[PDB]
This record gives structure tokens, C-alpha cells and sequence, in this order.
């Protein structure tokens, strides 16, 4: 659906685990981008997007940013189910097509 070939490549060079190792750094950088950040500075992936200062705003395009990264399908309070970067980049695995 949309895209997803375009992060699925990327995670069909990983295993699950890097996979997450990935993303944990895409859903991270997506997230820098909206918060304000360029290299991941302010943000955690031991820490909930609640505390890097995501909303019913921010975590809407950072959302954004995931399916537009990935090419995968998340969804509204995607980082409010899944409360870190850490969640949700391994929540991206749950969108990929076997190999993840």
C-alpha cells in the first residue's frame, strides 16, 4: 500500500532487530524534523514523544512523517500508542512485509 518498498528495501538489508535499529533512527528523525531538531539531539527513545513534546499537532505530522518515510499506513495517536520512537520504530517492523 502507497509506497512501503522504499523503507522495505532498506529493512530487507536487517534483521528484525536492526530493523528496529533502522528506524529508531528514522522515526527519530522524523520526529527532530518536527520538533526542530537536525540530528536527533533533543530526543530519547527511552522517552515517550509526550515528553519530546508531541500532540494533537506535532505527533500528526510526525506521523505523517513515518508513512511518508516508511511508505507504510500509522495512524492518528500512533506515538501515543506507542510511547517511544523505540515503540514505534519497532511498531514499523509490524508493517513490514515478512522479513520484518
Amino acid at each position: 500500500g502507497s509506497t512501503a518498498t522504499l523503507l522495505t528495501s532498506k529493512l530487507a538489508g536487517l534483521t528484525a532487530t536492526e530493523q528496529r535499529a533502522v528506524t529508531r533512527k528514522l522515526v527519530l528523525d522524523q520526529a527532530a524534523s518536527v520538533l526542530g531538531y537536525a540530528s536527533t539531539e533533543s530526543l530519547d527513545t527511552h522517552e515517550s514523544f509526550k515528553d519530546l513534546g508531541f500532540d494533537s499537532l506535532t505527533a500528526l505530522e510526525l506521523r505523517d512523517h513515518l508513512q511518508t518515510a516508511t511508505g507504510l499506513n500509522l495512524s492518528s495517536t500512533l506515538i501515543f500508542d506507542h510511547p517511544t520512537p523505540h515503540a514505534v520504530a519497532e511498531h514499523l517492523l509490524e508493517q513490514i512485509p515478512g522479513i520484518g
